[PDB]
């Protein structure tokens, strides 16, 4: 029927909540996954996409390799930008905040839990950097498959993740004749400022 | 089968259009949407879907309105990234350059090229601003639905476009054990340079 000021809920992550859950339910290919924009020091944005594994008031996570370009990128300037696809169901979500690392505890708790493959794959590949064959990766993998074989796959010291805190949430639904419904959550005085915004 | 370095053409787009092709074949929903990421003058990166209208040697070409916040941040830095969400493809690509604007000539040929209630709406919506209520939007379309009804829909000077310089251009495309292709083409010296790059 549409979006209006009304029925929205005074906690934008009810809202976020509601609508990640659609998207499951709708099967939706990678319904967690985000894209991550991030600033390199010439000022040039960056993107990729990565899976959103977390969230909550404190913010939403993601892993990734500490030595890829996002974690360099993110050391120079912790401002980043996370938007949620969702167009095949006429929606996008597009969350602004800051970047903190998690610690190791949170990292090793996630890690652990998840493909023994997976483990694995995070040692073979030195994420972002040139490679002169994919040769190199399949080696390294079979090596460290069975190199680690008989026991359980150590936490890597150079793979992390971040949390982006919700500085700004903005939900977008699509609305007939090109005029779309859009909610812009603004995080202030420890509260949220709802505005709707010209499509 | 997988992506060798050998099977990849010398222009960046033989390879964009085989995929795009693709993407269009297989149905997905907006096979030419791609979020596109610009940077506020504070470093902050933003994201939001644009439709890709036209492409070519010089570059990748959506329209918007020229009050928007994407517009002003340009304006103020022209750096910005576009990607390709086809995840469900599992693809990605992801494209780095300036953005420019189009010429009144290029902007009129392709306003007037749409459906006619999305002329009258690029009119309706003062694009990215605050808006108090959605009936501001519908009244606006109403009135001047019928201020235009007998004639052709005149080009509002705030409506334009901006062309994205290929820089580089990154292919991304999903691999086992979470070891997946990916090619940096990287204009250098009026040519592409290709790399592999780590997943
Ligand atoms: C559906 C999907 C999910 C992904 N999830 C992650 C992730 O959670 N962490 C990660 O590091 N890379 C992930 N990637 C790979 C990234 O898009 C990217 O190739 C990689 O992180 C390197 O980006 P960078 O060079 O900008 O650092 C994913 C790709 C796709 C298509
Ligand atoms: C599938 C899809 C296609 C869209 N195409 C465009 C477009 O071509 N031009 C445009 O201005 N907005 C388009 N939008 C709306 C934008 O995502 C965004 O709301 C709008 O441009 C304002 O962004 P801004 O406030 O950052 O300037 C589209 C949205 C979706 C979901
Ligand atoms: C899998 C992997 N990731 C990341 C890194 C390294 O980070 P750095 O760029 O400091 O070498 C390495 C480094 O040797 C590595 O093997
Ligand atoms: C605000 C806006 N402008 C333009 C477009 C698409 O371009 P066009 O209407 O010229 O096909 C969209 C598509 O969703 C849109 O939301
Ligand atoms: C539909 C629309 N778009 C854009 C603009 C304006 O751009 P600006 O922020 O300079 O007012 C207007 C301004 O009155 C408008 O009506
Ligand atoms: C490089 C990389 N790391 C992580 C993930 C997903 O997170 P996880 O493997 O812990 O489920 C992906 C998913 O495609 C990925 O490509």
């Amino acid at each position: 029927g549409g979006l209006r000021r009304r029925d929205l809920p005074a906690d934008p992550l009810t809202l976020f909540e509601r609508w990640l859950s659609q998207a499951c339910e709708a099967k939706l290919a990678d319904p967690t996954a985000m894209v991550v924009a991030t600033v390199d020091e010439h000022g040039q944005p960056y993107q990729r996409i990565v899976l959103l594994k977390h969230y909550d008031e404190k913010g939403m996570v993601f892993y990734t390799n500490l030595g890829s370009r996002k974690a360099h990128q993110i050391e120079n300037n912790p401002r980043v930008s996370l938007l949620f696809p969702w167009h095949t169901l006429e929606r996008q979500v597009m969350v602004i905040g800051k970047a903190e690392r998690l610690s190791t505890l949170e990292v090793m708790k996630y890690f652990h839990s998840r493909p023994r493959d997976s483990q694995i794959g995070a040692w073979v590949s030195k994420q972002s950097s040139r490679i002169s064959a994919r040769g190199i990766l399949e080696s390294k993998f079979l090596e460290l498959k069975q190199k680690f074989q008989q026991g359980e796959v150590p936490l890597p010291s150079f793979w992390g993740g971040f949390r982006v805190s919700l500085e700004q949430i903005e939900f977008w639904q699509g609305g007939e004749h090109r005029l779309h419904d859009r909610f812009l959550y603004q995080r202030e005085n420890d509260a949220w400022k709802i505005d709707r915004l010209a499509p």
